[PDB]
This record gives C-alpha cells, sequence and structure tokens, in this order.
C-alpha cells in the first residue's frame, strides 16, 4: 500500500506514535516519506547482507527474522514479511522498541539528514 500524507498521519496518531519519547507526529511522517516514499512494500539490501523492510525500513540485523541474515537477532519477535502489510501495526510497535533503545530517531539515517532541525510540523499541515 502507498499511503497518502494525511491518511498515514491519522494511522500513526491512532497507534500512539504522536509525541512518543518526545518526537512530534511530523518527525514520524517526515521519516516515512524519505525511508520508503510512504510505500509499505519497500525493501533495500544493505552491503553486510541484512535488508530494510516496510514504511520505516526496519533492519533484519537486530529487529526481525527473514531466514537469510546469519547470526542476527529478532528483538520484535516477527517475520520481516509482517512489516510489508497495508496494516502498519507491526511496523509502529517495532519502531516504539527501536526509538526507546538509547539513540532515539537517529536510528533512521533519512530522518537524521533530511528532517532533524527542519520545520517537521509542515508534514501534518492541512490534515484534520
Ligand atoms: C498537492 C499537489 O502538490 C499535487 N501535485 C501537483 C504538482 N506539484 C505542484 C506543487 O506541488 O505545487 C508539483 C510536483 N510535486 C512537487 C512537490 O510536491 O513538491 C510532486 C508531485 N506531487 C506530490 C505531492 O504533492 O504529494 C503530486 C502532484
Ligand atoms: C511545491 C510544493 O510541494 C513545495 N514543497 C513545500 C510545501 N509542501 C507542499 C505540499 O506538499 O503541500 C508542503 C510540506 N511538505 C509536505 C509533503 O509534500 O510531503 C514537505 C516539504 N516539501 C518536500 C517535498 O516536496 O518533498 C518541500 C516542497
Ligand atoms: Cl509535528
Ligand atoms: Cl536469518
Ligand atoms: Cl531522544
Ligand atoms: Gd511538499
Ligand atoms: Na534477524
Amino acid at each position: 500500500k502507498v499511503f497518502g500524507r494525511c491518511e498515514l498521519a491519522a494511522a500513526m496518531k491512532r497507534h500512539g506514535l504522536d509525541n512518543y519519547r518526545g518526537y512530534s507526529l511530523g518527525n514520524w511522517v517526515c521519516a516515512a516519506k524519505f525511508e520508503s516514499n510512504f510505500n509499505t512494500q519497500a525493501t533495500n539490501r544493505n552491503t553486510d547482507g541484512s535488508t530494510d523492510y516496510g514504511i520505516l525500513q526496519i533492519n533484519s540485523r537486530w529487529w526481525c527474522n527473514d531466514g537469510r541474515t546469519p547470526g542476527s537477532r529478532n528483538l520484535c519477535n516477527i517475520p520481516c514479511s509482517a512489516l510489508l502489510s497495508s496494516d502498519i501495526t507491526a511496523s509502529v510497535n517495532c519502531a516504539k522498541k527501536i526509538v526507546s533503545d538509547g539513540n532515539g530517531m537517529n536510528a533512521w539515517v533519512a530522518w537524521r539528514n533530511r528532517c532533524k532541525g527542519t520545520d517537521v510540523q509542515a508534514w501534518i499541515r492541512g490534515c484534520r
């Protein structure tokens, strides 16, 4: 599923992501735009052999199981495929664990280089 901007803000806000660990709702919609282009089915191979999955591109090195990343962890206890669903529940619960772990939203390289220090509230402007 490719989400519209307002539609993704209303789903993230219903799943409790708004000001989660102090990060406003515009930071999460901003990240999703530059990680996946709002597309739940997005995948990218990394050079160490791990893969990023879904609307927030969550890494198979630590967070989920794809059966092809040797001696990796599955700390969200999910298959990688669960993070490709039109239902973003799996992805949101998985991102709450990651952003709680010491480094905050710096875990997302596109957040760090394209959303940190900008007008992030612009990403939810106009939505009800
Ligand atoms: C709502 C309109 O913006 C729709 N829109 C009209 C055309 N726009 C004109 C403009 O954006 O003022 C120029 C192209 N646009 C550039 C950009 O968005 O920054 C990329 C495509 N957009 C993506 C989007 O906006 O979600 C969809 C089409
Ligand atoms: C031509 C305009 O599209 C200029 N536009 C500024 C105003 N936009 C326009 C809008 O989408 O209504 C609203 C804010 N916008 C939200 C979003 O688009 O997703 C993020 C910033 N954008 C990034 C981008 O386009 O990729 C900068 C370019
Ligand atoms: Cl915001
Ligand atoms: Cl594996
Ligand atoms: Cl923080
Ligand atoms: Gd824009
Ligand atoms: Na894994």
